């Protein structure tokens, strides 16, 4: 029923270079401040999806050098993705995370014993979350997983804020949306209600995570081509959350009684992750990646000149500090200085792409059009994509043959 | 006497494929909750044995395509595992553990309290245990042991709390059973009595390992046919535990003396075990595997017409915070807070599987009678397992000879 | 003057297999317990030389499949290894020691207190020990070493409580040795009078090293066919050793001065040594090893017609808890609760020989005369070792011509 | 449009040895120190970077030994470096800066205090850096990144006390500036206003990370022929800053209320890097390093006549801390003492050099003076960067052919 694409597709030897130039992504690592509903400055982070939507130039209206081999009856022309190079330029640095009003009230490890301070409130507390070192590349974008507060729960129960039912709602991965966690990649704007348990970053937002099983298990394989992972994470201090607990733990396997005790203790127990070392020996970055064969049946085609590259990224995570004064004094004052919080992220996005062509068949128009027939009346023989928010990139009028002039075109000629 | 399967069995080029798409387990991570006297929401943890019975058609019945090669006399048909693939999606994060009232007398690190205890010093301590990635895979459910209060003491003690004698008892692992921290693996329920000297999760149940010597031991090899382990963890804190000892230092070992002392300190000494880092370099999941030899004399042939993959893993094992709102106030409080646990854990099984097929002779007869005559009346030419609770999953009408369609496939085209 | 084995050693095409079973232990890992003046539990802990002294059956008096090829005249046949393998099972574990009274005076990682002591300032402490795994092979035991106190000093001295002098005292090992930790190999029992620097279960009696640079040296090579050892080491907490000094600091270095001061103070610092992780790569344990040529000048030869076989590995040596009723009351009382210290520790020795002979000739004759003469009373052509405690496991009647029944067969038979 | 320089010069079997011998740096690592306005001790740190200018002897000015394959006419000679090494010669050592008044508001990890701040908090704190290892060469001086005030505001803005316009400075690299650490590369003397919030010797200060970006999208690649860097870092402590948060937390995120609040806490959170472990296998130094085919087109060609080296190594950069007694007393009262604090470094830099002729045909000198007007007036067929600060190194009369003389010269010829 579905084959693999290269039993009718033809690669050409013909070779373009793309550069995204610089890249650059500055603004506040926590929360995106707007002046009378206008986000001057958004949320820019090391802890951020990015995902960059690159359009693609026409191949057929493309300046073709050899316009003999194209004809315009029976054969079309597409870009096919050979080489990709994603440019870091920031230095090393681990970013740092935590919220000044959250659960933190017994240090179970009782080096620190904190002891549940009085009355129902909170605490400042931070930490740095752990280490994701992520890249996709697809002709489509990628879709992952988070579970959720989704339909109700069986039959017709009555209750007032219990236990909701978990749902596993898998969701377009756009630019926007919010790396996993090691507390759980869950909507916490929704599903948690105290806005509390989680660092100020995480708390109004969707924690994600890219559901490989669905991603591989696609029929076509246009949702990946091929994934990179290093993740790296320990737990470093434990302690539990306050409240009561909805779920007791049975008397059959806990004593109570006598003085000083009769009223248990949490049975929330959560952890502070930690990523340790960072090395540019583990750096996945800044080298070249060659495209021998897909897992699913796409070879790197981009079909409608459109193309998706997702990184995450923690070592160039480093968060900086910013300080000003208002007014000036003879001692050192509190009150003269304003501190900010400001995050940079650069990137380079350096492509080599392949000239692929294809003969129209009965049965090939047949297949074409059977797995997407939107790209059967681009060529000419209502996107949702439109709505959802990515990072775009143009990328027309910069394709060069001249590959020589660049160093990943050296580096391409290096081997074949 | 005992014969390797090579000799008699048939390998031919036939292969099928299957995959159980997305299994779910969602439940709480530390205690099976009863409402109404039943199991509302299990006991889910990444903590826990995952025991997965598949089932499979019979090949007898089942609509070759080719049933030329088939004789209905002397020859019958019967799959060989081939390839696995154990698809968890989760997040790579570690779980918490701990328990309200732990016997946590003091710390002994570098400094030490007083000696003799109070009346209760049992405070809140939680902790997480060892970095743990096992899968077993066989056509027989494997066996593990644990330290248990076997038969009463020899001759005619009379006795008041004394140490009851150790034994190694032996049962198979059934899903529901849970992996060894770094305590021991040994019965909590009878042969712990305080309930207050390990965390809730374990504190009322049974941890087991698998005996790879009586794997190994097994004169068929039916109960593995390869197993793959990775376990890591370091002790990082010490600590002393309350009540008297059943066996106290001589005095030829240690000198006493004036006040402050003449009373000797608690000779127990129990570590805090910790799991260390984890990696996606040291995951041991989610990659194709390739059944060449097995160790015993089962080369992935599934007599019975089934199949047993156990697993376990703590890499991907992070707990989940689950909070609610009863009522509301203008300001914070937790009364109007309700807080819950819960742990997802999803799983792929995707396999790929050889037909095989049995030349049965007069000495072929008596030899598959003597290792289980169970299948003799199965092919027509009182299961004690059905009382030991699995996780069963069918796998039957799922199988498809198209292998180019699945994921699985590809790679095994790609190698051989 | 000493010849290598394989000139004269003749290796016929002959192997044999022989199981140990299972092999278990149990104990206190602190201290033997004596009621009565009996062992009712011996002391068994983690850190205990294992010392196998295996039996063989008398290879010319063994009943062969084909005795055709040897002559009883001028021929005797004896063992000769080639594969040995050391069945662990149980799980990975540290083993957690101390000392309820240890002579722990202050902290000096960042902070140090008031330099002189009171009367007894000592305290219950715990610790770790390193990690070692040590693994060797031969037809004698070892030797081990250790300093200690042997004869007098120097002239003829008259003094209270002087430095006794150090001797490398070379003594023959024995099952329930001790390991050595980073303490040293020290005869505390002599060298040591406190009882109170050290924990319970080495400060009472001697611990040992092999003497690898003894065992090089040996003309002979009968203790060693081949060694594999790992050790890991890192000190984890410092502290000053209590009481007066007697080798107060020299002027020279040091200039004192004003109040609180003027009195050195603990000028003794040692460390706590730990271990750290443990690591499913790093065992030297259930994998198979074949002789391939021993260093010394003895290829695999059971002289003797016996085996000597030492291992001693902690990464699966954790503590086992106890706790036992003796009453029943409302509430959780320490008195109602009885506590126990219990260590499991199991073995299966999977063995493989090839079946060797010797030409008698009169330079032979001698120099196997030179060698060990009571192997030649043993042919028919006083043992000090009976005074000391070995694991005494007995191989005979257990061989086996055939290898395609056990696991280390199969490896065997898989190369060569 | 640009061709490689291999496709026009010729290279010749000639090899020459350059050794810079003993060069030494003693200064004061965190400022230097001035007397009567002069640079009596400079301040030369650990974490400083060392930018050598090597001057060479002009080869068409050089005595040959064999002048025949010389042509003055339309072949002009120059050197082509080959081979480097940078002779280390210290011990390992960490180093360490801090400073005595920092906004150190308050340790957050295990727990936070939230206090309404005095009029001062400033304590002070000790502080290492990451771990960095990084060797640049090429012809062209290298460059950096660093974040710093851009333009004034946008639109006709004002303001007191706002975030300025933050934007990336490309400058080039010269001797004396200090490599990035884990605060980010920017200028903190103009906006870090407290001068307070970084150690002193980053105050005042400049750090910058180069940038490889612009090493490679440069059309020629002059800046860069081969670049090692191996650097580490994690994270040891979290805590926030004293002074107002001039950008508010949004309040939909966030409840608050009751006493002890309304008064935020420090939003900001920063943490400690450190360089971890630094191991002897860890060094990309003291080895040999040979050109083989650099990544842009320069292949090891130094137009100009000029060698540039850049280095930083803080591997090996331990401070020096020294005593003197200005008096003496009878006790030790501090007054008679008096401290100093320093830091060495040692360098030697051994070449082999090549030589290339070329043939100077009209299109080439047409090239070339595309290329680089300056050489075409320093053949005879106004340096920017005599205003910077350099550390110039004269190789000039130091070369020899006898490269058998030479270490580097044997490790040359041991393989081509």
């Amino acid at each position: 029923k579905v084959v693999a694409t290269d039993a009718y597709v033809t690669r050409t030897n013909i070779f373009y270079h793309a550069s995204s130039s610089r890249l650059l992504a500055v603004g506040h690592p926590y929360f995106s401040i707007k002046r009378a509903n206008k986000t001057v400055v958004p949320k820019v982070s090391g802890y951020q999806y990015r995902v960059f939507k690159v359009v693609l130039p026409d191949p057929n209206k493309f300046a073709l050098p050899d316009s003999s081999l194209f004809d315009p009856t029976t054969q079309r022309l597409v870009w096919a993705c050979t080489g990709l190079e994603v440019g870091r330029g920031q230095p090393l640095g681990v970013g740092v995370s935590g919220h000044p009003f959250l659960n933190k009230y017994d240090d179970v490890e009782n080096s620190g014993s904190g002891g549940n301070p009085g009355q129902d409130n909170r605490v400042n507390v931070g930490m740095d979350y752990k280490q994701t070192q992520l890249c996709m590349v697809g002709c489509a974008p990628p879709l992952g997983e988070h579970w959720g507060k989704g339909k109700q729960c069986t039959n017709t129960p009555v209750q007032a804020g219990d236990c909701p039912p978990l749902e596993l709602i898998t969701s377009v991965i756009q630019d926007g949306d919010m790396v996993d966690t090691g507390f759980g990649a869950m909507n916490f704007a929704d599903l948690q209600t105290n806005k509390s348990d989680v660092p100020i970053d995480i708390c109004g937002t969707t924690c994600k995570y890219p559901d490989y099983l669905q991603m591989a298990a696609d029929p076509y394989g246009d949702r990946l081509f091929f994934f990179l992972r290093k993740e790296q994470m320990f737990a470093r201090h434990f302690f539990n959350r306050a409240g009561e607990v909805g779920e007791p733990v049975p008397d059959t396997l806990i004593i109570k009684g006598s003085g000083n005790r009769t009223s248990v203790g949490s049975s929330i127990y959560v952890n502070t992750p930690s990523g340790s070392l960072v090395s540019s020996e583990a750096q996945l970055f800044n080298k070249p990646y060659w495209l021998q064969k897909a897992q699913g049946h796409n070879n790197g085609i981009c079909w409608g000149n459109q193309l998706f590259v997702t990184v995450v990224d923690t070592t160039r995570s480093t968060n900086m500090t910013l300080c000003a004064s208002v007014t000036t004094s003879s001692t050192y004052t509190n009150s003269d200085y304003k501190e900010y919080m400001r995050h940079v992220e650069e990137y380079d996005l350096q492509f080599i792409f392949q000239l692929c062509s294809i003969t129209l068949s009965a049965e090939v128009v047949a297949y074409i059009h059977t797995m997407n027939p939107s790209v059967l009346e681009d060529w000419n023989f209502p996107d949702p994509y439109k709505n959802l928010s990515f990072w775009e990139v143009n990328l027309k009028e910069k394709f060069s043959s001249e590959l020589d002039q660049y160093p990943l075109g050296r580096k391409f000629l290096l081997q074949s």
